[PDB]
């Protein structure tokens, strides 16, 4: 199998711990963790296409994109391979991941190693807000915390 | 080209960017920025085998080292992938990084990314110490700070 894992970290009190397992490289990546300080409610939870963290989660740029297609779910096949919808936190402020993806990967043109994921503002309407934003960010909002995807053992 | 980035983060703070280019897959890899907030002298430069980062550098593990080849400096042909040598900083506390190297790669079996850049306490001896440890991780002591290695625009 292949690891991967992401510490998230921002400017404020959200972080968290998100690791992925891949069986096979044709299979799914199976993503958990926990993200705590947020605020009650839904959270876009996303990868970005770079793992670039210079000036903090701006630099990671827009959603991992390969295939130009436009903003989702994960559950739905018009999705940028980035978009793992929402995380929902509780009135304790944690947000407990337990995901099955089978769209990211932990190789190939898919993978997801080395780029950056995000935890956002406010909710990802997954596309389906009825406006222009909504097919390319979702309207998830600024970035909260956010980590390089790494190599895990 | 292919670029990656690395945000370094320590107590010090002991901190930097250093950039990454390959103009190439086949060829060099130009690394450069700058690590500032460093006592006077040589420290251990190497990339280190995972990209995780869960209970700070110590979960890094041991330099990347891909072949399984004992400890070494950049310019000897026995070394591991990720030995980078040594930065030196001067009584500013401020190490100027350029180098070239021919063994690190952002593609294929040796690539880095992903994986974690760090800066050590203690100078690399790069494995001319004349003891156990040297043809390990050089004697160059506790990780003051690291990054993981990301993809960049
Ligand atoms: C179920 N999965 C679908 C996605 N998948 C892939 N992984 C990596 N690269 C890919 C490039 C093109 C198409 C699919 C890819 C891994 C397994
Ligand atoms: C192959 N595997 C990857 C998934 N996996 C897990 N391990 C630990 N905790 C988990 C919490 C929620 C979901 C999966 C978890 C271990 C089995
Ligand atoms: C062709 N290239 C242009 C970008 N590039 C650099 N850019 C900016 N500063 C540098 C400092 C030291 C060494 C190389 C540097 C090196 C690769
Ligand atoms: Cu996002
Ligand atoms: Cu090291
Ligand atoms: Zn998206
Ligand atoms: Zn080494």
């Amino acid at each position: 199998a292949t690891k991967a894992v992401c510490v998230l970290k921002g400017d404020g009190p959200v972080q968290g711990i998100i690791n992925f397992e891949q069986k096979e490289s044709n299979g799914p990546v199976k993503v958990w963790g926990s993200i705590k300080g947020l605020t009650e409610g839904l959270h876009g939870f996303h990868v970005h296409e770079f793992g670039d963290n210079t000036a903090g989660c701006t630099s990671a740029g827009p959603h991992f994109n390969p295939l130009s297609r436009k903003h989702g779910g994960p559950k739905d096949e018009e999705r940028h391979v980035g978009d793992l919808g929402n995380v929902t936190a509780d009135k304790d402020g944690v947000a407990d991941v337990s995901t099955e993806d089978s769209v990211i990967s932990l190789s190939g043109d898919h993978c997801i190693t080395g780029r950056t994921l995000v935890v956002h503002e406010k909710a990802d309407d997954l596309g389906k807000g009825g406006n222009e934003e909504s097919t390319k960010t979702g309207n998830a909002g600024s970035r909260l915390a956010c980590g390089v995807i790494g190599i895990a053992q």
